[PDB]
């Protein structure tokens, strides 16, 4: 199912800390007072508590905004969440006989690296836009998508408040509210991060290292086709606005025919890949690789940083970027 | 070799001190009172503080309880043992001169976890018997099955002390006491719990959704079949009593034939699993996987809960309970 | 679907022949005369022809509890079924305009081995119970699960003799009886004694040959963790009234971790056993195997008796038995 | 252990019913009553009641011959042993309190085809010896080898029935007893028919088609070659004379060094074999097969007869015979 508007009544007359004043924490919060709700802001003494200030919030230290709230939009990165909440969140909500907990990301949940208590109302409004989107759509009286979810629902109206939230924070009307959950949320991101996004960098470096290597092409004719030109981004764009295979009317019959023999021809070996990472998402198997990883010190992501940025092929792009003034 | 009853001298004029007051701390507590020893009981204030009070046994802070006690048997779960061992017992047993540290579990010792210091008899008593089924044989008079071992002998007497507890915690004599170690007794409780158990529900639950999906099979005959009944409880039972093959002499010759053909078919498949958990277990290997998983936050333990109890059977299983009336 | 009760009107006024006074011939005709039915029993002149009448149930042979029946229970054995089936049972049918041949087994008529004519309703009602666990029950007032099929309606009442028999026999009201059929419970049978039993039993012989050869374990220690111990039953007992998972919270964290990672990471292995052995069954294959290691003399049979009972562990089952004082051979 | 010399009290003033006068019965009879027991015989009356008759026996019905005994060796064919065992022998076998029944073959009782009842002394006494061998042997005083073994011991004293028995028929002394079982005599006895043989016999046919077909070799050379001269009875006496390495010292070195290098190199090809006929012997699988072709009306035992004596090597030996004179 999805939802184009919801009552913004459950709201009404309760305390909203937003924890976090980041990109989306900024957002949600600015949107939110302009429809009319009590927002206060929970952060730590960074710039970003300055910035709330300056934007004229009530700022606590975010145990006091918590204590202070009856609703939480939980708003910090989600590899410094466990802490924060386990330190500065969790203690107050000991205290609380009814709370509702909101996210923007379903991972800490989902994988259980976070289990609010049985009186808390746990869910998610998770946008699939990138925030200066967001304040954009808003500002032209626009709303954007959102995938809600409940893990929880001790209130018997967790789905009210995700969809007033929802309505809160400017997705709808407008945009769209789709019925989701935190796993399928943290499901969703994941499978991109770990798959079509990987496999596509890997095959522009294949495409770079064989031409260079193989095929004697100039380091600056093969960034050229490969990625350095503009090519990339209005493609993206017409996929967005016309369709992944509509869009390419707009290209010769020997691309279309070159791109539509080879994607069936590659499809299966595609989907076995995304087979394995979807497997092991669901697992709880990424979680506790990438767990591991933050406690070990980050030394596979430190030396795969240090291996991706002194390619033959990122070497050459910061020569050509130079060359053309970036 | 095997031990079948034991002097139970070097415990008298001691203070015992049992450590968690959890099925198996309660069990072994009660029945070395009843033998006329000194026991004291170490807990947090938690339920289990509460029932060991009502049972009329002095209960200290864990750390107090080893101070005042010259053998200890340390009964809580496995993984909350190293913390409160190394906060709460290490620093304690710094202190003393002789000590009995007594295991029912051999996994932190064996696996290093644990390595209490060179003046500490670090010894197990580990029975095979559930703690209800333990009250139940002591009511009964009779005795129960444990195995004994020694991973650091300080006082020279640490078998002495091993049979000891045995004969105080009932098993002996009546019951059998075996010769084995802290690496044996790891070993052994790992492979069920890593090879037939997770093989068996595997198999159970192949059954159920070859039955369901591909012959068409309604849910509920499904599950009648494959556990839901009595079935398995009462074959478990005569195979205890009577023996693992003796007991097939009950079924129909049909049964006695497709149950020893297949065994014998799919033991090489089977023995293969057994090899590599054996192998993973005895490295190391499973202790680091397990440790690393808690310390990562249990996502997986947490995932594969939620994949096992949402499964089709899952689902099928909690309707049909509820349809029989059984606790859901 | 399920059936939770029944009229047990179309068994008034009939004469229900039980052949064979075993386990289930037994229990289901003294529960279907204490619910007030005309119950005979046939059987040849064993001990259990003697314990019928002592029960003070008339007794007949076979061929004459089957002349004189409107309604038979043949609860025979399934291995013995065919020959008296077709010695003693189908000449009377020949006669019959009307009758209800009611199996507790799929097995025969599902593979075809007994095929009754056109004229009989063939009907099953098969319990999930061993039959000393149905008395225990039935002294309690409480009901047990069955299977209830229909292979041939010749009246166009076969499923309401199939209901009638299941609260006759005190099935239902309390327990349940699941719309099944002769093919589905014979595969039902089957499946758990040729994958999750054998398997289990190999994966132990296996925990034991393993720890005892590799690891040095004592017969004893190794006999005591795999299964001489309480262990099994109490699992058994807990998963039957909890849920096989839900079961699984009453052991440490460790334990739990333990058996779901290796439960999913051999699941596949399990499913390809599971796969062919249900094909082989549902083909008719299983039952010519098992009918000619029958006719062949049983030497394969005979053989695996042999080496299961004269094995490491079995041996070294026998002396830890005595030694901890249970029923030994 | 061994045994080389026995008690032969166990049988003295004891009725000795030997049930069949073939090659092994009138051999084991004869010599039993040359050392001064009891014999009778049991057979149906074929040609062997009338020579059992005329070599002076007393000569009963089966059945008969059973009542009579305190002991019967039952010395019959094991294709047709079982259907005799229980129409003539086994109702006997109902009214004896005790009772020694003797094999000279353990595969009925091994494969549990013939189970004697519990008050039954079931053993076994088996020559390894042909039976005019056996003769031949007597006639020069010197004793033979036997395999014992005791299915079952209900007297408490099988052992020494079974020891007397080889003393009895002229085994021991001279010979050898060896302590066998039922089980062990009939693996060593299949695992001959269905191994080494069966192999040696395709080996022999492979070098006569791989000679013909493909190195143009007349039919006559190959069959000269590969069996139809003296060359493979010379080698099998010395085998059993000197020893299977010992005898090679008489041939070529160039002879000694292909056959011990081949032997080694071809070792573990013929130890799978050898696994798995052992395997499927010791199972009852073997049993099983045999008894459901016999069953079946023997149609793989005929078309294999057709198809072994119409073989190119069948009739091209039957036409060198002839012109050999044979
Ligand atoms: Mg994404
Ligand atoms: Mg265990
Ligand atoms: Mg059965
Ligand atoms: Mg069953
Ligand atoms: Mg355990
Ligand atoms: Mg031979
Ligand atoms: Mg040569």
């Amino acid at each position: 199912k999805t939802v184009l508007d919801a009552n913004l009544d459950p709201l009404k007359g309760k305390t909203i800390g937003v924890i976090g004043y980041g990109n989306q924490g900024r957002v949600q919060a600015t949107i939110m007072r302009e429809n009319g709700l009590n927002v206060i802001v929970g952060n730590v003494k960074d710039k970003y508590y300055e910035l709330a200030k300056k934007e004229g919030f009530e700022v606590y230290e975010i145990d006091e905004a918590v204590r202070r709230s009856d609703v939480a939009l939980l708003l910090i990165p989600d590899e410094v969440m466990k802490e924060v909440y386990e330190k500065k969140i969790a203690p107050v909500l000991q205290g609380k006989k009814e709370f509702v907990l909101d996210f923007a990301s379903g991972y800490n949940v989902a994988f259980g690296l976070i289990r609010p208590p049985k009186s808390v109302d746990t869910i998610m409004v998770a946008p699939r836009m990138v925030g200066e989107g967001i304040m954009d759509l808003h500002k032209q009286g626009k709303g954007y998508p959102v995938l809600l979810g409940v893990k929880q629902d001790a209130s018997g109206k967790a789905w009210d408040y995700a969809k007033a939230i929802a309505k809160g924070i400017g997705a709808i009307p407008g945009g769209i509210a789709v019925i989701s959950s935190f796993e399928e949320e943290a499901l969703l991101d994941l499978m991109s991060e770990h798959t079509w996004v990987p496999i596509l960098f890997g095959a522009i470096k294949a495409c770079y290292d064989i031409a260079v290597k193989e095929y004697g092409v100039s380091p600056e004719a093969a960034l050229l086709e490969f990625y350095a030109s503009g090519e990339l981004a209005e493609i993206a764009r017409l996929i967005a606005e016309e369709g992944i295979f509509n869009q390419m009317v707009h290209h010769s019959t020997t691309s279309q025919y070159g791109t539509l023999t080879r994607m069936f021809k590659y499809y299966d070996v595609v989907r076995r890949i995304v087979e394995n990472e979807a497997k092991y998402i669901w697992d709880g198997s990424f979680a506790k690789e990438w767990s591991l990883e933050q406690q070990a010190g980050y030394p596979v992501f430190y030396r795969l940083w240090e291996l991706a940025t002194q390619s033959e092929m990122a070497k050459a792009e910061k020569e050509l970027y130079k060359l053309l003034g970036r």
